[PDB]
DNA sequence: CGTTAAAG
DNA sequence: CGTTAAAG
């Protein structure tokens, strides 16, 4: 479920912006990694691979 | 520095795609984690506010 | 040691 | 910030 460690985007955010994180901010950054790792799943597939590397999350 | 849940990430790439993952995935993951939460941070100030919201994480 | 509760 | 879970 929870794909990001809160703790440290919560540190980050407060540090270089002085400001709070959402709930929901959490959520979306958790989807967000679900769907790259997904995507990155598809195009290790394509190119016939065991192993999702770098080049396969795109950006 | 790392702002993924590593074993949770090999957990989905291995159980959706019966795949390995890089430290290089792991890698991007996390930068790209670091560059949404910036992104957010840009978002939240311009519009005045203390609290970084899913609305500012643009995907 | 990061997450979840709840003491101060 | 001490307690409760569980990632590393």
């Amino acid at each position: 479920e929870v794909l990001v460690v809160t703790s440290k985007v919560k540190k980050l955010i407060k540090e270089k912006g002085q400001m709070n994180t959402s709930a929901e901010t959490i959520d979306v950054l958790s989807k967000a990694i679900e769907q790259l790792c997904l995507k990155g799943v598809e195009s290790a597939k394509a190119d016939g691979r065991k192993t999702v590397m770098a080049r396969d999350i795109v950006i």
